[PDB]
């Protein structure tokens, strides 16, 4: 779809680690998301999770972070 909830990604297919929830909310919203938070446990471990991220922004997908 046009929006999805997921780990925002940086080059190349890598999550953004986090220490604070606010860091993720800022990172996510700055990229068009509704909000975001720091996931200390989840599918790929520690990383920022965004709610309703636009699809022109990369998300973590199956594969290797490189």
């Amino acid at each position: 779809n046009s929006v999805r909830d997921a780990y925002i990604a940086q080059p190349h297919n890598c999550v953004y680690e986090c220490a604070r929830n606010e860091y993720c909310n800022d990172l996510c919203t700055k990229n068009g998301a509704k909000s975001g938070y720091c996931q200390w446990v989840g599918k790929y471990g520690n990383g920022c999770w965004c709610i309703e991220l636009p699809d022109n922004v990369p998300i973590r997908v199956p594969g290797k972070c490189h």
